[PDB]
């Protein structure tokens, strides 16, 4: 919060990131939601 970036936002991409490829290899359901 202190400086003015989008590195909150990037976590959301990380985030969605990982789970598409951590998702997508066994069952809907991931310890990763």
């Amino acid at each position: 919060n202190e400086l003015d970036v989008p590195e909150q936002v990037d976590k959301l991409i990380q985030q969605a990131t990982s789970i598409e490829r951590l998702c997508q290899h066994y069952i809907g359901w991931c310890p990763f939601w």
